């Protein structure tokens, strides 16, 4: 029946942006206009230059911008004229109150409920398209049903994100699948097929999953938990391995081999980071201590807290290796990224590390070559401790010379075409390579005879 | 180096069907099956079997006689051999240090002294069952201290990953196989040896080589991931009942992330089996003794989850019939562990059962395979006496009842006649769904009368 | 296993909270074969320390040390008898199962521990890493 013919989304973040080009791109009869309070982004999306990075994005929005394709700092109109109003502001961890660290802040998507209702008259669907905490969907419905008008029918739908930060468009273009969920009412029902149409344009019908509000809600902070799990999982594996003299990359490839388990995310690591993985599962775990499923909670807390251990454990396999005493040894620390080829640092590994050893009172020399200067300052203060023991090098050698230990904190490629033969020389010894990354593995034996004393997780010493 | 004979110690579900299939595409090995129990072997070259496993009958009788052989005669087997594969089934101890949770290593021991003592020169001994790690330092160790002149004993590691059923299929067309081998000289060629063995009908890419505290870590590993997926998803069907989310609905969203998959995410009462809980508990007593509490803690998760899942479940049942069970009739559907077997071990179906004859409830069960001496024994220590009867037939389980309790997912549960069920029952009148078989039917259910109740479905 | 000495300390029939009863009664936890041999200690105040069934299946009690290590897998120290250092070890270890075992718990065999190893004992005791 109903067919959507204008779209508005609000909020230009990494979600909507993206996923709103494509859609104007791939549905070229559809009017999507995307607004932010924000005059910053808006004008930058209007530019040559766009305000994020990714590949084959650049092209998908000059290909619309002007036709189908509109940035906006005029919220109120585009909410007016819109069929579907996507919700696609972020939801931040409330920094205070109940909940504090763990619990989402609704605060921008009420604030959104508000502002549609307020300015939208008739039949109109809204969307939540951000990551939200279950039964958030009911949040947006009360409003709505507290604040109705004659003649007003609002539809509230879930339609979760699941874009890997670095692969946006072609995982909205060839998604694995997309998650719509609904009221399970005729009206409903209705609305989820009008959402339903428009992916259709380009994703096959096999692919649209359709399930209730609540299913699908849940469903975006469950994945990302699952796959956080699979990582603190093969960690947890990776400690039990130094100890026994296992191999972890070995346990991890037979693990792997079994279809039902499958070889993605089994890669151990010092630590997982992102803006997601933490926070959602943080998310989840407050959500089962309000509902009063204190055994769920703590099952899913396990993730966090092996996660932490891992970090923790890897820190102090330096320090006693240095004789527990890092007080003002030269350390070089490799990579500051939470994984490579980014410049995000949000919960990186790296941040810990570092600041389990400048607890120490070490001389940390910083190399990325990706991450800006003034972000690493930022993310290791709360100041003067900073100014004492932080020193940020332009390339790795100028990180390693003369000092104790090289650690690498991040996967980037580059670390391993190091010229190691010539960081030894100017080390002081005993020399200690401290590999959080498995990046160097296969290079042992040479780094060792170089005269390295090499050490890396998931391999007993 | 070529392996021409192979010995196997113990004729269980693991060595006996592994070694036939070996014999059936190594026509120039001589494979010789062996076992200190007389009953086994004349049953393997028997008409009948001793195991049931489907294709198994057939793969036997294409070698039994060739290049097959049962026997009892073990002390020269071993002296013949090139390969020692030692396949004894390793009991969970029932007391001293590690009670419950540790492996008990005694025939384990008993196999490797057995095999040093009967052998001289070059030979390769292979451990097959799911072993405790650093249990082939032990047999390094038996070796090392029993020395001979000119004895050169090698150690792998070869675990089985064959699901009881499917054996025979599993064997032809694995996903992986696992060999472990000490990083030596000696140790490679005693690997390549053993993988060379397999390549006669597995692919090369399809074989992987590890250290040998690699391969014991990784079958544990490999079940404890597994395991972890069922308690995973069973967790989120508790927050579905608390949220009106439908597990069912989630785990599909989910298992279409190719990086996560969509197996082993249908949520139940419980996973049960031989080997799930014991692996679980076996990894994290393993953690314990090498002072890694945090690994262990986390681990243990798996366990307490399951656990939860079962008494959340009960506790619903005996709510929903207002906290008193005593002498009410309550049928219970379905006892074996899984569907399409008669195994009950570690079964959920005892647990569910055990919690409500602690409340007093006069059981009926029913299930269409699992012979009715089993049942009895799996809810024993007096109390089975007064409480428990084994339903022949469906309908006389539930004749009379209060509700009606599905713990395995046999697919006959799906088609019964509930119409004339609910006549004879007892008003309210309860099904509970813990296996969700009867999604799609609740609307017609609901109407007939019924009060139902399922996993991860809100009320 | 052979447990070599039952009483408190040596040079006494005295069992009373002897560490013997202890390490022996862990063992039989375990559900091993213990011989137990004392020069001093009376037979029946044994199987009393040892008592609440479980002691006919477990305990043999040995009228000479070397019947307690005639096949088996360690040999327990639990009381510094002076004797005890001045066995035949060659002897014992010729006709004990591999690997062969000492604990000594009481540090009687110290300065005899690198004729014990070439003989072919794998060694431990109290307060020495192994
Ligand atoms: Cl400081
Ligand atoms: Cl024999
Ligand atoms: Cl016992």
């Amino acid at each position: 029946m109903f067919e959507i013919k204008k779209i508005c989304c609000i909020g230009a973040g990494y979600v909507g942006g993206p996923t709103c080009s494509v859609i104007a791109h791939m549905c070229p009869e559809i009017r999507v206009t995307v607004v932010d309070v924000n005059e910053s982004r808006i004008n930058a999306w209007n530019s040559p230059t766009l305000p994020i990075y990714e590949p084959g994005l650049k092209e998908v929005v000059e290909s619309c911008r002007g036709k189908n394709l509109f940035f906006s700092t005029n919220i109120d109109d585009a909410i007016k004229e819109a069929d579907l109003v996507f919700i696609s502001v972020n939801t931040p961890t409330k920094t205070y109150g109940m909940g504090k660290g763990r619990a989402a802040d609704l605060k921008y998507i009420e604030a959104c409920a508000r502002r549609i209702v307020q300015n939208s008259n008739g039949y109109k669907i809204v969307t939540e398209k951000s990551t939200v905490p279950v039964r958030a969907a009911e949040s947006i419905r009360r409003i709505f049903d507290a604040n109705t008008k004659p003649n007003l029918n609002l539809q509230v739908l879930s339609n979760p994100e699941f874009l890997a930060e670095g692969t946006a468009i072609k995982d909205l273009k060839n998604p694995d699948r997309v998650l719509i969920g609904g009221d399970e009412t005729p009206e409903g029902q209705r609305a989820v097929q009008a959402l339903c149409a428009v992916y259709e344009h380009w994703v096959p019908r096999e692919k649209i999953l359709t399930t209730n509000t609540w299913s699908s809600e849940l469903s975006k902070l469950a994945a990302n938990a699952f796959l956080a799990q699979r990582i603190s999982s093969i960690n947890s594996i990776s400690a039990l391995c130094e100890a026994t003299g296992a191999d972890v990359e070995e346990v991890a490839t037979a693990i792997g081999m079994d279809q039902r388990i499958g070889n993605k995310f089994l890669k151990a690591s010092v630590g997982f980071g992102g803006s997601c993985f933490q926070k959602d599962v943080l998310n989840l775990v407050y959500l089962c201590e309000a509902l009063n499923l204190p055994e769920v909670a703590r099952y899913w807390q396990q993730v966090i807290d092996m996660n932490d251990y891992q970090r923790r454990r890897f820190a102090s396999r330096i320090i006693d290796s240095l004789f527990n005493t890092v007080t003002d040894k030269k350390i070089a620390i490799l990579g500051f990224a939470f994984k490579k080829d980014t410049g995000d640092t949000r919960e990186s590994s790296s941040i810990y590390i570092s600041k389990y050893l400048m607890d120490e009172g070490a001389h940390l020399h910083i190399y990325d070559p990706k991450v800006p200067r003034e972000q690493i300052v930022v993310d290791l203060s709360h100041d003067d401790q900073v100014s004492r023991l932080v020193t940020i090098s332009k390339d790795p050698y100028e990180a390693c010379d003369g000092a104790h230990a090289v650690v690498i904190c991040t996967e980037w490629d580059m670390f391993k075409e190091l010229d190691y033969e010539r960081i030894h020389k100017k080390m002081l010894k005993p020399a200690f390579i401290f590999d959080g990354r498995r990046v160097l593995d296969g290079l042992h034996n040479e780094l060792q005879t170089i005269g390295f004393q090499i050490e890396t997780i998931g391999k007993k010493v």
